[PDB]
């Protein structure tokens, strides 16, 4: 029983952090095999952040300009490749302790796990979701870039995020390993802003089936509605448009329990419109999009034979 | 700037954790040095598990009854000792990787992270806090005991919780390391249930303050209250009396921002009354109690020099 946000564990990721400095400007680098992976913007002096041609300023640097340490350990850079917004820093020592990993590109809606580091050194790890407007709902403070997000399968890290920068808004952006920026963003310290953040529809959905297996079933169905008309109520309350395949994404929730979307969708229509009353569900006390499918049935309570 | 319930990094935990099984009876262990602590009811049988004497059924088990297993490695008992409900199994290998720790009891208030465990591998972590009736909202299923909870200063882990059991009422209750139940409840599969569960008003407290640094402001002081009062007010609200030394632990908080305990209880007093409206705080939409002093600072949003 209980339902909390929980992030992976994060020791596999921790033993690849570490620090990255050049210059007088330091952030945190993911250490793989004989590379480090840092967000370009580390070869940046602080006037250098309003336009930089990275082009310019990285063939100005030589590999001593570089300092890299993991803990005590000095790796010396041996050579450098800039990958879109990320620099690859090959360094003399592969790191003995690289988990079996691979890189890849999530989906806005998709969860993942980051572990907030500064200075190389592991801070604290956190749950989050990449929101609709591809920008991270995150806490990042400056010497954060380079901190990375993950998720585990089995034994492989599937490493998905990068961070980079913060917007005026307060929300995060940054890119994927291969330093494709997640947005309509720039490292660059301009006048940026994200579009409309919806809620993530689905999400709730597969939070409201999963109140329903645990118990919380209050506020359950009492009325139906056409895709359509939740899309109307819904635009009201940025709420992200339902479709159809999110409708099947649900997989084994609208059975497994025999509730429907639309049953469910017309709950979520009048708590958005009426509101929540004083009861809670799952103790939250607002509706939350940062659970998926595949997250809510693993907490989930279990039938006990007898 | 965010503002994120953060678990501390997990990996130097992950290192210690391993299964131990004795007959038909698996759960987690938490190898330092050359001894694994589990829970002492791994020795129970299905049926032991109402009213059992440890002592006895101990007595009948031998080293070999024990299997623990780190990975892929065996690691043999050589001997064991039962010091209160926890069970110290010691082992023909001293765990490489244990990190520089200690014990320590926390008090009700007192936030930690969990590492939640099945089988010995570490399936992910959260933050949590101890409630005032010394249970834990936590997430756990059955096959979790053995599951830690720890703090982090600087690179010594202080291992505070065990995870031993789950209350009919779906909340958590365990013991510290030298195995003392935190709370009034016993390792037996018996009806028991935990006092009222208080909200803890100075961890409140520190998130309003919070609140105020970065810049959320809605609902800030419009009144004055007697400590007496709000104590009045929070009784109806389960709310835990507020004390002087409450008052005393915001430290530099009521200062380093200037506002005072009582104008704050007075804004927690309508919202507690009134309600929260369609605001928000720091985004969540209920009053946060898992969040301390120390926790709140970390994570503030920091002047910029210009």
């Amino acid at each position: 029983s209980g339902f909390r946000k929980m992030a992976f564990p994060s020791g596999k990721v921790e033993g690849c952090m570490v620090q990255v400095t050049c210059g007088t400007t330091t952030l945190n680098g993911l250490w793989l095999d004989d590379v480090v992976y840092c967000p370009r913007h580390v070869i940046c002096t602080s006037e250098d952040m309003l336009n930089p041609n990275y082009e310019d300023l990285l063939i100005r640097k030589s590999n001593h300009n570089f300092l890299v340490q993991a803990g005590n350990v000095q790796l010396r850079v041996i050579g450098h490749s800039m990958q879109n917004c990320v620099l690859k820093l090959k360094v003399d020592t592969a790191n003995p302790k690289t988990p079996k990993y691979k890189f890849v590109r999530i989906q806005p809606g998709q969860t993942f796990s980051v572990l907030a580091c500064y200075n190389g050194s592991p801070s604290g790890v956190y749950q989050c979701a990449m929101r609709p407007n591809f920008t991270i709902k995150g806490s990042f403070l400056n010497g954060s870039a380079g901190s990375v997000g993950f998720n585990i399968d089995y034994d492989c890290v599937s490493f998905c995020y990068m961070h980079h920068m913060e917007l005026p808004t307060g929300v995060h952006a940054g890119t994927d390993l291969e330093g494709n920026f997640y947005g309509p963003f720039v490292d660059r310290q301009t006048a940026q802003a994200a579009g409309t953040d919806t809620t993530i529809t689905v999400n709730v959905l597969a939070w409201l089936y999963a109140a329903v297996i645990n118990g919380d079933r209050w506020f359950l169905n009492r009325f139906t509605t056409t895709l359509n008309d939740f899309n109307l109520v819904a635009m009201k309350y940025n709420y992200e448009p339902l479709t159809q395949d999110h409708v099947d994404i649900l997989g084994p929730l609208s059975a497994q329990t025999g509730i429907a979307v639309l049953d469910m969708c017309a709950s979520l229509k009048e708590l958005l419109q009426n509101g929540m009353n004083g009861r809670t569900i799952l103790g939250s006390a607002l509706l939350e999009d940062e659970f998926t499918p595949f997250d809510v049935v693993r907490q989930c309570n279990r039938a006990t034979l007898q």
